[PDB]
């Protein structure tokens, strides 16, 4: 599909057998979901965006399905606003911009 | 141009006759810069990211311009970690995210 951007790029995301709202996020070079469980090993990690860091939980090899695209990467868990797909993930879709 | 997600979506902005690098960011509903000065009167507006919320001047009618696109639109300038171009100017630019 082509996404315009008039509104937030939110789609609809399966990951540990969730069914989840998610912003498409191409500043974004990880993938952050809100507090979850995952299966597996998992370490810390800090994250910093706008407003400072936040401590999360760094699972890989998880598995999502993007709006019906499979796709396979790390997965970051702890207190995000907003669920994010980052570009670890969109680049498995084959996602790109275009201007 | 068609861009791929492998690295940082980072070009080149024109603001204020200087050259800067920022981030083109479907996550971002909003686009703020590094502190620098820009002309007129600001307002005030507060933006919450991954971190938390922080303070930051709204500028209205800005000039700038995007990877050699003009835009003419509203910058916000505070302490985000890197420049960062949304939706606000994405869509002037006629950008969309394709998969
Ligand atoms: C700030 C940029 C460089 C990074 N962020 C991704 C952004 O797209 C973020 C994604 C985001 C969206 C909503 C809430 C929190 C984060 N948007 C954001 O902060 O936008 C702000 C400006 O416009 C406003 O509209 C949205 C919030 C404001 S992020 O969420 O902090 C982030 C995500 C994954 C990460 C990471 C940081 O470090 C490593 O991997
Ligand atoms: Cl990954
Ligand atoms: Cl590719
Ligand atoms: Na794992």
């Amino acid at each position: 599909p082509q996404i315009t951007l008039w509104k937030r790029p939110l789609v609809t995301i399966k990951i540990g057998g969730q069914l989840k709202e998610a912003l498409l996020d191409t500043g974004a070079d990880d993938t952050v979901i809100e507090e979850m469980s995952l299966p597996g090993r998992w370490k810390p990690k800090m994250i910093g965006g706008v407003g400072g860091f936040i401590k999360v939980r760094q699972y890989d090899q998880i598995i999502i399905e993007i709006a019906g695209h499979k796709a396979i990467g790390t997965v970051l868990v702890g207190p995000t606003p907003v669920n994010i797909i980052g570009r670890n993930l969109l680049t498995q879709i084959g996602a790109t911009l275009n201007f």
